[PDB]
């Protein structure tokens, strides 16, 4: 269970950092 939950949690965090770098490069284009 913990293996599964941690795997899903890192998948979530990776998607989150994807969106963060994405908004970052968007703002960069606005610059």
């Amino acid at each position: 269970e913990k293996e599964r939950q941690n795997r899903l949690a890192e998948e979530r965090a990776r998607r989150e950092e994807e969106e963060n770098r994405r908004k970052a490069e968007d703002e960069a284009r606005k610059k």
